[PDB]
């Protein structure tokens, strides 16, 4: 089978729930948010099979909280078995867009602290492009992803070659899977990895089984890729021709068809 | 509810099975693609709720066969009342790339064919840019898709402006829907509607419940999108923040966690 990435969004929290910022702030799930991720596992492993546990791999997750508990939740159909064959890995280049300035607020709100500081005079700001005050430019957060990228397509090539199927997650925020989705199948710019922030070895995640790949270059975006994705919300990136150098949007998400 | 636009590939036939490339060439579903495409409207009206049929207003359709075959097999579980609310539309705009000297070819085929005809020197043949001899243009399929996906999102914003709820289905084929998905969400460049062609009205469906849009420009792609959709596959597009001048793509495609 072609190796995919499952993309997993944290499900609800009270942030989420009313489009409050959530980056570095370490909310948990709402008691709705569990429910949920619980629902939404049982959909993906029982009562559909959009997700079969013996060809999981590897499950990356931010190291945020909303996103280990979403996780969990996801995960319970599993049996003791079906867990030990799967292998499990923080990774903080898989946090959500550092927002500095903007923790907890609302886009609305944002627009109104940035006009009173006299920016956007010419053009409406637009994270994708410009960042965030005293958090993270489209730069930072599109190399780290590039990283966790480069990583989990490294595993892919290595296991189609070892000849066996492997479906990886990645569970983390609304912000940084966009992201990730659109890098993925070619959005934004390529750009070499030149600085010493773009060179350097970060140690993001302990996992000795996940070889590091030192990137020459790296992507960004610098505009809004135009991607819905909700709480909990599942995402399918695969490749195209069985090919790890023809990466592919997968426009299905995790439905298929049920067999005959 | 924000509406959306749910777009149907055709199921399998004897070219889509094999790779053969099938625009005009009216195949009918085999067997299995029946079968296929029963089963999956079975999991989107029945045993998930993916689809409510209360909230489908229009189905437009490519005139292939295998299109309405593939609206006939995924309507089955509606009922005769919930299909008396629901609009038809054969919609010429909708059918599949005019491939002219390579329909029922093989990729490797098509490139051999090129090879010895003298094309593809500097460069490897890529059909999103240059099109097929004797069929279309990129420009020509990013035109006619541009026009269906305007009276689309017309009716779209109509529907909210009346208060209701809004699915509508697309069913067309392979590369029609890979294209539309893409340009509905932003990807290619805009073009002013300028020369004869790219001004006419050209009578592609009859159904005087949908209003015809005159484009003032039209969108088309000048490379690979890089989308997976297999036969029967589903993908969603819809809108940010309920507006239909924020059109995007939905990475679930037509997947949503099971309520409460
Ligand atoms: O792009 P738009 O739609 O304007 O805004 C959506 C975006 O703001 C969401 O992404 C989040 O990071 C979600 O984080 P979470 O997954 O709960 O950790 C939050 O900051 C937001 O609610
Ligand atoms: O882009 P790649 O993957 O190289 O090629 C896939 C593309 O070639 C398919 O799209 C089709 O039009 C399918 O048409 P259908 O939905 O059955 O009417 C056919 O020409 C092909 O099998
Ligand atoms: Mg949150
Ligand atoms: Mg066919
Ligand atoms: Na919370
Ligand atoms: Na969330
Ligand atoms: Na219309």
């Amino acid at each position: 089978l072609t190796p995919r990435c499952i993309i997993v969004r944290a499900g609800q929290t009270e942030w989420s729930k009313s489009g409050q910022y959530t980056g570095l702030t370490d909310l948990p799930l709402t008691p709705y948010g569990e429910g949920q991720m619980l629902r939404t596992g049982e959909s993906v492993f029982r009562n559909n099979q959009f997700l079969n546990p013996d060809n999981i791999t590897y499950i990356f997750t931010s190291p945020r909280l909303r996103a280990r508990q979403t996780v969990d939740l996801v995960l319970k159909p599993l049996s003791d078995e079906q867990r030990a064959k799967i292998r499990v890995v923080v990774d903080d280049d898989l946090r959500e867009w550092e927002y500095g300035d903007y923790e907890g607020m609302l886009t609305r709100e944002i627009i109104e602290l940035r006009k009173s500081r006299g920016l956007d005079k010419e053009r409406p700001w637009n994270i994708w492009r410009d960042g965030c005050e005293n958090g993270e430019t489209t730069q930072q957060i599109g190399l780290r992803l590039s990283r966790a990228i480069a990583r989990i397509q490294n595993l892919h090539r290595k296991h189609q070659s070892e000849g066996r199927a492997s479906d990886i997650m990645v569970f983390a925020h609304g912000h940084a899977l966009r992201y990730f989705a659109a890098i993925w199948f070619g959005l934004g710019v390529q750009k070499k990895c030149e600085t010493i922030e773009e060179i350097q070895n970060v140690k993001s995640y302990d996992d000795d089984t996940v070889p590091y790949v030192k990137l020459e270059s790296y992507r960004h975006l610098v505009d809004n890729p135009c991607f819905l994705l909700d709480a909990g919300g599942i995402g399918v990136l695969s490749y195209a021709h069985h090919n790890i150098d023809e990466p592919a949007l997968e426009l299905a998400g995790p439905f298929v068809s049920p067999p005959e």
